[PDB]
């Protein structure tokens, strides 16, 4: 029954994670080989450090990420996840780590072309499976054409091949899009906003002494500004 006993004796922190998703967490050449680097995975490797175990990063399709949690393959699931109020029935949050808009990803041609909701309403949009991004259009634009993607790079790989005209996703992985290749923009138009919903880490419920120890690493990172610097920092990598 004690989480924190538990990951004690087993010698590590089993987070769950979708590395598609910079600066949260993505694929970066370090060295030598492949590996999951972000924002996300520095506070996992704080949370892991403050208990003294290893972090071991359990890596897999976002749409997934919530499940294998909560069947126990992972202790925590770390994604950029939106702490919303559905899935606060299923599962206990952590205190918000960060607080983001949501944005549409375009090509630059057409930044003064997506202006407003009834522009992309007409428009082919991408979203990924299993997401809050996901949930808006289905709400806010039902007209829309609306392709669902397991992968968050799938869908960016279709905006490229002009199959797909606008992504929604979480602002911060716009602008990384944004910042690191040529033709692509965020665009001035954006949806309305589920008030609240930071992102935060899941836990199982019942899960309240490592629900004390994960909120103590997060509340000392927003305290000394680190999860912005940690952003910051990954934004400075390369994406495989
Ligand atoms: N690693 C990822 N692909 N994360 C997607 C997160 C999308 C959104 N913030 C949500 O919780 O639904």
């Amino acid at each position: 029954q004690s989480a924190v006993e538990a990951i004690k004796q087993k010698g590590k922190l089993v987070v769950a994670t979708s590395p598609d998703y910079a600066p949260f967490e993505f694929q970066s050449l370090v060295d030598g080989k492949n590996q999951v680097v972000g924002a996300d995975i520095d506070m996992a490797q704080a949370i892991a450090d403050e208990l003294g175990v290893k972090l071991e990063i359990l890596s897999m399709s976002f749409d997934n990420v919530l499940t294998s949690l909560q069947t126990g393959k992972a202790d925590l699931a770390v994604a950029g996840i939106s702490a919303t109020d559905e899935r606060k029935e299923v599962f206990d949050f952590s205190i918000p780590y960060y607080e983001n808009k949501i944005s549409f990803l375009v090509h630059k041609a057409d930044v003064e072309k997506y202006k407003d909701l009834t522009s992309l309403e007409s428009a082919n949009i991408a979203a990924q499976k299993g997401t809050v991004p996901e949930s808006m259009v289905k709400e806010q634009l039902p007209k829309a054409q609306l392709t669902s993607l397991t992968n968050m790079g799938e869908a960016v790989n279709e905006l490229q091949a002009g199959k797909i005209d606008a992504v929604h996703m979480d602002e911060p992985v716009a602008l990384s899009y944004a910042a690191k290749n040529a033709g692509l923009a965020v665009a001035t138009v954006s949806l309305k906003m589920k008030d609240g919903d930071a992102n935060a880490v899941a836990l199982r419920k019942n899960s309240d002494d490592l629900k004390e120890v994960v909120d103590k690493v997060i509340q000392k990172l927003k305290d000394e500004g680190t999860y912005q610097s940690y952003l910051e920092k990954a934004a400075s990598l390369t994406e495989v």
